[PDB]
């Protein structure tokens, strides 16, 4: 059926095209709104038997936060509802691709990145992650498969969250501390690392979840060319990825730098 009362607010007002969300831990389909038209993403989290009373409350908990948040350079969170004892999100539609995607097109091609082209789409990460640090909101999870640019360009981000791993583990996520800013720019850091190597800092020789934690407690992690990125990037990565937090910048900090260091390479 249809019913305009509820726009956006109702999977009768929403026709799924496809399945451009992969995995199991949640199923995200490209959509089309049946009445103003724009094509919208549906994120369906199958939190029937996933989550109990006090984690749903606590999900739907954030999303209101997260819809308090307008910037160009964030995913327009659209509308919140539950039904089929399921929760439903639409937020904008990032056709073009991830970054994860852009990534391995490159690795494939066996052609590195540019230290210029990675400012132009770093610069306007740190942009969207300052206006959630400035709303006190964390990302939580920042990977290169949920850095979303559109075909013009723009750069937009995605959302949050028999061992589970996160891909980019922070140092104090090890000891279970609680995760700070602090720790979502560590994810940040990260990231910087693998558009220059076009693989994780910390990716090991013979995966071992545990060394790996001694590998991102000590900060032995393979430098990059001396040749290709500016140093202010390969000091800019090292200073993100310090392991005490109090020794990290914050947000704003890394976006100065992500700001000067994109018009100097231009």
């Amino acid at each position: 059926a249809l019913r305009p009362d509820m726009g956006y607010n109702t999977l009768a007002n929403f026709r799924i095209e496809k399945k451009i969300g992969r995995g199991q831990f949640s199923e995200v389909y490209r959509a089309a709104c049946l009445l103003d038209g724009v094509p919208v993403a549906l994120k369906k989290v199958q939190i029937f038997d996933l989550m109990d009373a006090k984690a749903r409350a606590d999900c739907i908990k954030e999303i209101d936060l997260l819809k308090q948040l307008n910037h160009p350079n964030v995913i327009k969170y659209y509308a919140s509802f539950i039904e089929d004892n399921e929760l439903n999100i639409v937020l904008e539609l990032a056709d073009a691709g991830d970054l994860s995607r852009m990534i391995k097109h490159f690795k494939k091609q066996k052609r590195l990145i540019p230290e210029r082209t990675v400012w132009k789409y770093f610069v306007q990460l740190c942009s969207a992650l300052e206006h959630m640090h400035s709303r006190r909101v964390m990302h939580r999870d920042i990977k290169p498969a949920n850095v979303f640019i559109t075909a013009t360009g723009v750069v937009k981000l995605g959302d949050l969250g028999l061992v589970g791993t996160p891909y980019y583990m922070s140092p104090e996520r090890i000891h279970e501390n609680g995760y700070n800013f602090k720790s979502d720019i560590w994810s940040l850091g990260c990231l910087l690392y693998e558009m220059a190597a076009l693989q994780s800092p910390f990716y090991g020789d013979k995966m071992n979840l545990y060394s790996l934690c001694k590998k991102i407690e000590q900060c032995d992690y393979p430098p990059l060319p001396s040749d290709h990125y500016s140093e202010e990037l390969r000091q800019l990565v090292n200073m993100c990825i310090n392991p005490d937090p109090e020794k990290r910048p914050d947000v704003t900090y890394v976006y100065d730098v992500a700001k000067r260091m994109h018009a100097c390479t231009a």
